[PDB]
C-alpha cells in the first residue's frame, strides 16, 4: 500500500512551532484550541496557568493545585490521544510518500512533558505524572519527533509575543519545560545506546548520564520505599517510559532563524524521517479526512 | 510454547467478587489482587475515602460540580494506574490465541477504572462526559484472550451484601449502587451489540441472545448535550472516541457469573465457565515464569 510521512512538531510553547508547520499531499493537524477551550471544558489553558498563580501566592495548597492540574492534563492530551487510537490501525511497518501527517505536537506531551514540568512546578504529584506514563499509547513504526532548539533569552522574547488566551508568562514554566524536553532528548539517545535505567539506577545516589535523562525526574522520595526502592509500580512505569520512548525518532530543529527558514530547516530534517505503509490502499484518504476535520473542528 | 489463560473477574463492588478468586487460586495459577495498599498510600492517600466523601459533599451541596468532577478525575487516574501498567508490562508476553501452564486471575480490568466508573461518576452527576472519553481514549489494546467475567445478583440481595462489603473509607451510598449496576448491564449488552455486527454510527439515530438496541448499551450514555455540536451531532472527537470504545470492547469474551449463591458455590460456577475462556501462547516459554513473579510481585506489594 500508498507510504505515509508523519512529522510531529512538540518542544516547549513560545519558540514559534505552530508557525513553521503552517509555513510547510501533505495535511496538517494543528492545536486542539477550540477543544481546550470549549469543546472539552471551559478555558483549559487559563485555568492551568492561573492555578499555577494561585498555588506561587499561597491562597491554594500543592494538592489544590495538583487536583486541578492532573484534571486538566486530561482535558489537553484527549484529541491527542483519540487521533492516534483511531490512526493506529491504518499504519504499516516502516517503509516520496503519498501523504505526509504533519502534526501540532505528539501524544507525550500532554501525557508526558508538560505532566513532568507542572511536577517540577510543584502543582503534579510524581505518580500522577507516572499514570499519564503508564497510559501513553504504543509507539507505532515512524513516529519521527521533531524538538526544538532556541537560546533561552531568545525563547522570552518569542514566548512573550505570543501567548495563547489565558496564558500568563511563567520563566519559572519556561524553564521547567524547557528542562522536560531537554531531559527527553537524552533519553531518547540514551535508550538508543543500550542505556538500562534499572543499571545505571544506582549512580543517581557515546550516551547522557542517567542523570541527564528523564529518570532522574523519578527518584522523588514519594516514589521511594522506607529504604529507598523504588516501588515496583513505580519501576514498571518507567519500563513503559523506555519502551515507549525507544522506539521515537527524534529530530531537532534550530528556532533561532526566520520562519521561512525554520520552515526551510524542517524540511530537510524531513528527508531522515522513517516513513511508513497504510494499511489498506483507502488509509490515506480516510487519514486525510480525519485530518481535514480535526482541524475544521478544533483548530482555532 | 506455553498457553496462558486469562481472566479478569469484573463488575459491581459489593458481590463477593474477590473472594470467590481467592479461593478459585486455593485450588500454575496466580492471582493480581485489587491495588487497595497502591489506593491508600503508595498512590495517593486513602483515595477510596477521598472518592465517596466528594460525593456526599457533592450531594450536600458543599461544593460545586465542577470541584466533584475535577476531584473525581484525578482520583480515578491513581485508581487505574495499577492497572494500567500491569497490562503495559504484560502486553509483550502475549501471543495469539491458543490446560493452561498458567491462568492468571485478575481483580477487575483496566476498563473498570478507566470506563464504568467513570460513566457510573459521570451518571453520579461527579464527573464530566468529556472527562470519560478522554479515559475511553486511553483504554490499551485489548489483547487477545482477553476473557472478562462479570457478576449477576438481584438488586436487594447486592444492597443488603454492599453494606457488608465497605471498603475503609466507603459509604453505603445506594445510588451509587444503582449507577454502577447500570453501567456494567450496558457493558454487557455493548459487547453483545458490538458483536452481533452493531454499528453504533448507523444506530445513533435510534436513540448469548439477539442483538441489544443501542439504546441499551454504553453508546445510549454519551447522548450528552455536552458531546453536541449546534446541528444535534456529535462533535467528531467524541465520535472517534466512541469508534475507540467499539474497537476496544468487541475483541473481550464475557462470561456471566451468578453471584446469588454461596462462597463455594461462586468459585464452582467460576471453575465451570473457566472452560469457554480464549487462552493465549506467550511470547517466550520465558514469559511464564516472569508474569508469575510480576504477578506475585503486584500482590505483595499492593495487596491489602
Ligand atoms: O498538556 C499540555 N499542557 C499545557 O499546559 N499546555 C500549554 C497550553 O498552552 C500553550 C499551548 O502551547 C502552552 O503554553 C502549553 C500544552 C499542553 I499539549
Ligand atoms: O475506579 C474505581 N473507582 C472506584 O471508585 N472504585 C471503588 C473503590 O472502592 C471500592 C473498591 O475498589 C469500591 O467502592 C469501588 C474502584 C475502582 I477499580
Amino acid at each position: 500500500m500508498p507510504t505515509l510521512l508523519r512529522v510531529y512538531i512538540d518542544g516547549p510553547h513560545g519558540m514559534g512551532k505552530t508557525t513553521t508547520t503552517q509555513l510547510l499531499d501533505i495535511v496538517y493537524v494543528p492545536e486542539p484550541m477550540t477543544y481546550w477551550r470549549v469543546l472539552g471544558a471551559s478555558e483549559t489553558i487559563a485555568n492551568i496557568y492561573t492555578t499555577q498563580h494561585r498555588l506561587d501566592q499561597g491562597e491554594i495548597s500543592a494538592g489544590d493545585a495538583a487536583v486541578v492540574m492532573t484534571s486538566a492534563q486530561i482535558t489537553m492530551g484527549m484529541p491527542y490521544a483519540v487521533t492516534d487510537a483511531v490512526l493506529a490501525p491504518h499504519i504499516g511497518g516502516e517503509a516520496p510518500p503519498a501523504l505526509t501527517l504533519i502534526f501540532d505536537r505528539h501524544p507525550i506531551a500532554a501525557l508526558l512533558c508538560y505532566p513532568a514540568a507542572r511536577y517540577l512546578m510543584g502543582s503534579m504529584t510524581p505518580q500522577a505524572v507516572l499514570a499519564f506514563v503508564a497510559l501513553i499509547p504504543p509507539t507505532l513504526p515512524g513516529t519521527n519527533i521533531v524538538l526544538g532548539a532556541l537560546p533561552e533569552d531568545r525563547h522570552i522574547d518569542r514566548l512573550a509575543k505570543r501567548q495563547r488566551p489565558g496564558e500568563r508568562l511563567d520563566l519559572a514554566m519556561l524553564a521547567a519545560i524547557r528542562r522536560v524536553y531537554g531531559l527527553l532528548a537524552n533519553t531518547v539517545r540514551y535508550l538508543q545506546c543500550g542505556g538500562s535505567w534499572r543499571e545505571d539506577w544506582g549512580q543517581l545516589s557515546a550516551r547522557p548520564h542517567i542523570g541527564d535523562t528523564l529518570f532522574t525526574l523519578f527518584r522523588a522520595p514519594e516514589l521511594l520505599a522506607p529504604n529507598g526502592d523504588l516501588y515496583n509500580v513505580f519501576a514498571w512505569a518507567l519500563d513503559v517510559l523506555a519502551k515507549r520512548l525507544r522506539s521515537m525518532h527524534v529530530f531537532i530543529l534550530d528556532y533561532d532563524q526566520s520562519p521561512a527558514g525554520c520552515r526551510d530547516a524542517l524540511l530537510q530534517l524531513t528527508s531522515g524521517m522513517v516513513q511508513t505503509h497504510v494499511t489498506t490502499p483507502g488509509s490515506i484518504p480516510t487519514i486525510c479526512d480525519l485530518a481535514r476535520t480535526f482541524a475544521r473542528e478544533m483548530g482555532e
